[PDB]
């Protein structure tokens, strides 16, 4: 069976609890994770071990606090108390953990069940092929010994509108924020880096990056985390928001593909 779980944040007893509700069994099943696997909830380093631990098991992609994390760790920037992040910057298997999430996907795909999952969705910016290059030029920097470098210049809200011909720094920040920080887009596609208001609640003319038709979201179905405050809720048909906000009191949410049955594991907090 396949299983397609949202943002874990460091939410390892849920997760575990979680599993076991359906009974993942790795050469059985396959679990999709949309990221955020750290930070906030206080189990960042049991979740790291397991998650590397299943191997062809997972197929994941990294999130914004995922990337984050590589930065505090490559000193890049400050670790910040909320994230609960001292006991995994501490372990000492911290190398082994970090450098294998480093070499992590931005973007799965299964033409198979015509899925893509990606951390914050496909910008309607994007066609398949784009998307394709464009995390295989970010994971190239990310998986690099001058990861570093990268981590730093990922840092930034601009430029917030593809174009083929964008350049260098300004084309990897784009990327990066495109897949791991996209909510709202402008009516042209453009993203707002600003919001992260529920989609009833932003300013207009703000709309959902995926009330925008896209090349991607026409052909394939999106799974997606990240939007908590979307509440997993008020897509479109073929949109999967999955991150319902375990950290934050909400819920953590399985999704299993064969027969898009639901499963749902309150939060401990
Ligand atoms: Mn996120
Ligand atoms: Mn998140």
């Amino acid at each position: 069976a396949t299983y397609l779980i949202g943002d874990v944040h460091g939410c390892y007893d849920e997760l575990i609890a979680l599993l076991h509700k359906v009974e993942f069994t790795p050469g059985k099943d396959t679990l999709w994770l949309t990221g955020d696997l750290v930070a906030r909830g206080p189990g960042s380093l049991d979740v790291l071990r397991y998650v590397k631990s299943l191997g062809d098991s997972v197929r994941l992609v990294l999130g914004n606090h995922d990337l984050h994390l590589l930065a505090v760790f490559a000193g890049i920037s400050r670790n910040k108390p909320k994230d609960r992040l001292t006991p995994l910057l501490e372990a000492p298997d911290a190398d082994e953990l970090l450098n294998w999430l480093r070499r992590q996907p931005l973007l799965q795909i299964d033409e198979e069940k015509k899925l893509v999952m990606a951390h914050a969705g496909i910008t309607p910016q994007w066609d398949l092929q784009t998307a394709k290059e464009c995390a295989r030029d970010v994971e190239a920097v990310l998986s690099s010994d001058s990861y570093p470098f990268f981590l730093d210049a990922m840092y930034g809200d601009m430029p917030n509108n593809w174009s083929p011909e964008l350049r260098g720094l300004g084309r990897l920040r784009f990327i990066t924020n495109a897949f791991t920080r996209m909510r709202f887009c402008f009516p042209n596609g453009q993203l707002d880096m600003y919001s992260k208001e529920s989609p009833e609640e932003a300013p207009a003319p703000l709309k959902p990056w995926f009330a925008i038709p896209g090349p991607v979201a026409e052909e394939y179905s999106i799974a997606f985390g990240h939007w908590a405050s979307l509440e997993g809720k008020g897509t479109p048909e073929g949109i999967y928001a999955l991150d319902t906000g375990c950290c934050w009191g909400g819920t953590l949410t399985c999704l299993r593909w064969e027969d898009k049955q639901y499963f749902v594991q309150p939060s401990n907090r």
